[PDB]
């Protein structure tokens, strides 16, 4: 099946918990995968105009790890809860991909995890100001527009916004289209 499908390549890329010891500043995000109208999507959020880091910009949901998370992977599903309401029976997670290093201090720590059908997200407005999904596909021809330094921007056809995305963000997210998408029979 798909879904079958796109775990088992994940898979192949896990690095497990080889790094997450190291002595940094440690962050966590979720790359949720959500199957809609026979297709994979990304789940992105927008940050709140009154955070004091990046107001505003296109993220996955995610932050700082604390003395109660048991492991890193802990970090992501405890702030995804709170930052949009998913709860850990509506996610599994499935592999942790390569850290992204920043700052000279800082190591953060990406998980792949699958979002049931039935999810429906629920913002935290102090959090997020706006959640929507992206075909995981968009990401193999994506519309580039050049600031030099690559942003995408992305239109949803259900009501014609558009959203830029950007950075890490966008670095993860083609990742994910390569990993699960490539060389695959139509
Ligand atoms: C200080 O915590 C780091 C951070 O950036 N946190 C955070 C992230 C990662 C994503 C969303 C959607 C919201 C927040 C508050």
């Amino acid at each position: 099946s798909m879904l079958d499908d796109a775990k088992a390549r994940l898979r192949k890329y896990d690095i497990g918990g080889k790094y997450s010891h190291l002595p940094y500043n440690k962050y966590s995000v979720l790359l949720p995968l959500v199957a809609k109208e026979g297709k994979l999507h990304l789940l992105f959020t927008v940050r709140s105009e009154k955070l004091r880091r990046a107001p505003g910009e296109v993220c996955f949901p995610g932050g700082k790890r604390d003395p109660t998370d048991m492991d890193d992977a802990a970090t992501a599903l405890r702030e995804a809860q709170e930052e949009v309401g998913l709860r850990p029976h509506q996610v599994e997670v499935v592999c942790c991909l390569v850290p992204c290093l920043i700052d000279t201090d800082t190591l953060i720590t990406p998980f792949v995890g699958l979002i049931d059908h039935n999810f429906q997200a629920q913002p935290n407005p102090a959090e997020v100001k706006d959640v929507f999904l992206v075909p995981l596909a968009y990401f193999l021809h994506p519309q580039v527009h050049d600031q030099i330094n690559h942003i995408f921007e992305y239109t949803n056809p259900e009501d014609g916004v558009t959203y830029q995305i950007k950075g890490m963000t966008a670095n993860l997210a083609v990742l994910v289209a390569f990993i699960i998408l490539e060389k695959k029979p139509t």
